[PDB]
């Protein structure tokens, strides 16, 4: 176990309970650093190791589509952790509360949680911090090599990104080693119910069409740890050695599928790094996909990470921001509302059939979230409306919404960031631009459009 991938956030005294595991980004049971690393602590301290999720009340601001996949997937979680006489608790409210009064009743010896860059987990760290007297240690579970050891500062480009983590795989790109279970069982409500409650508060709020007729269709992918592993397995059988000539025809289902497993962690991408890496498929397939799930996927985390305004326009390049300020009073051709863009009412029936694909699938192709962001800074009245209509429609209906990978991958669409500067056009300036026309010499765009109607 190698102790740069946890760090201290606050010392004290440990107490002679059981190690708290407080998970929240890596929900899952195997190949979690997190609570490997809160099991060794556990079995050092004479003490078992306990779970403790946290059902927040910001559950309003996303959709069922969200709710359930993440619920029901917890509901495996809990059944996977208790044959290995590790007990889970499930707490509703605020975890600056719930974790700090857990902590307390149950007599807690060391808190552990998962890491993440997000603006609501440092928010929720500086309120544990606050009350509670244990040590308190975080882990990175989510990156191959950990988010402060990657690299010191912002990264602005892949190509000095690349060779940093490159050259930390060798030592940090490794195999789990098996979760032990605790030695005997030691000493707040059914899933169940909270789902049945949840999705009552949410329903009011969900996509419907004319007929009265729910958008999302949840049989596109199937929650739960076991799925995320078949869902890996069928990628590389079938669809890895694909990945290099089609990962950008939409009308094509060659990609992995795995960002909503990996939003919610119930896979790991080191595992899938490993499976990747001792298959034999194309050279170029395989140095296509390990650059998406290693570099760009962890190069969000260090974009969230070393940048607070991550979300805002003062997080672009110099040379963006200059260029969309010369440009901000340039007349646009168009100017859509919220409610324009969420409905796909523009007048492209390629973003209106990116949206339909989001709105119905909850997971939009790679390169048409390209596309469907480019066009909102095209027809939006500021580059920062821009954003928040960006950010707003990708965290309401995305499945991997609300997650690094979308604010960096909206950032590089609208602001630019990791990207350069191309041709100087009106309005976008030197961002790089995706025309319509373009889409058309890439792939069969009817196909696309026929498809979500
Ligand atoms: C406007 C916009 C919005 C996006 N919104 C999200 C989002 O809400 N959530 C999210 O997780 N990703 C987002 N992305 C990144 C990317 O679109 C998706 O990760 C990708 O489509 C996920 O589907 P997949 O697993 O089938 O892709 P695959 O090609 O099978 O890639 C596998 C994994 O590599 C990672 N990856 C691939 N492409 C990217 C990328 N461009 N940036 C970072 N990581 C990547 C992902 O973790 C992905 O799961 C967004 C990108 C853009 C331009």
């Amino acid at each position: 176990m190698n102790p740069k991938r946890i760090r201290a956030l606050k010392s004290g005294k440990q107490g002679d309970g059981p190690v708290v595991y407080w998970m929240s980004r890596d929900q899952r049971a195997e190949d979690n650093w997190a609570l490997l690393f809160s099991r060794a602590i556990a079995k050092e301290a004479n003490v078992p190791v306990v779970v403790v999720f946290c059902l927040t009340d910001e559950f309003l601001e996303a959709g069922i589509r969200q709710y359930e996949f993440m619920l029901k997937g917890l509901q495996e979680l809990e059944v996977s952790l208790s044959r290995k006489k590790i007990p889970s608790f499930f707490l509703r409210g605020d975890p600056g509360e719930k974790i700090s009064r857990f902590v307390k009743d149950y007599n807690a010896g060391t808190l552990v949680t998962d890491f993440s860059p997000l603006r609501i987990k440092n928010q929720w760290i500086e309120k544990v911090i606050s009350g509670i007297s244990i040590p308190f240690f975080e882990v990175d579970a989510h990156n191959v090599v950990p988010c402060w050891e990657a690299s010191q500062k912002h990264e602005y480009a892949a190509h000095t990104f690349r060779p940093k983590l490159y050259a930390l795989l060798p030592e940090f790109l490794e195999e789990f080693p098996e979760l032990e279970p605790n030695s005997v069982t030691p000493e707040v409500e059914t899933l169940s119910d909270v789902l049945e409650t949840g999705v009552k508060a949410l329903l009011p709020e969900r996509a419907l069409l004319k007929n009265k007729d729910p958008l999302f269709e949840p049989w596109h992918f199937e929650p739960g740890e076991k799925a995320a592993k078949k869902v890996m397995e069928s990628f590389i059988a079938d669809r890895l050695d694909s990945y290099g000539a089609l990962r950008n025809d939409p009308t094509k289902n060659m990609l992995s599928n795995l960002s909503p497993y990996l939003h919610f962690g119930q896979i790991s991408s080191q595992r899938v790094v490993l499976e990747v890496e001792k298959a034999e498929s194309n050279p170029g397939s395989k140095k296509a996909f390990l650059d998406e799930i290693l570099i760009w996927k962890e190069i969000s985390d260090n974009f969230c990470y070393y940048n607070p305004g991550y979300d805002g326009f003062e997080s672009f390049p110099s040379w963006a921001k200059e260029s969309l300020n010369a440009h901000r009073n340039d007349v646009r051709s168009h100017i859509y509302t919220l409610e324009e863009f969420e409905a796909g009412k523009t007048h492209d029936p390629l973003w209106n059939a990116s949206q339909m694909e989001l709105l119905s699938t909850g997971k939009m192709h790679g390169y048409t979230r390209m596309y469907w962001a480019k066009k909102i800074l095209e027809w939006s009245e500021s580059p920062e409306k821009a954003l928040e209509i960006a950010i707003c429609l990708n965290d309401r209906y995305e499945l991997d919404g609300r997650d690094p990978n979308g604010y960096a991958g909206i950032a590089w669409s609208i602001g630019g960031v990791h990207d350069r500067a191309w041709g100087e056009r009106e309005v976008t300036g030197k961002i790089r631009y995706m025309s319509y026309e373009g889409c058309k010499r890439k792939f069969d765009v009817k196909l696309y459009i026929e498809k979500y109607s």
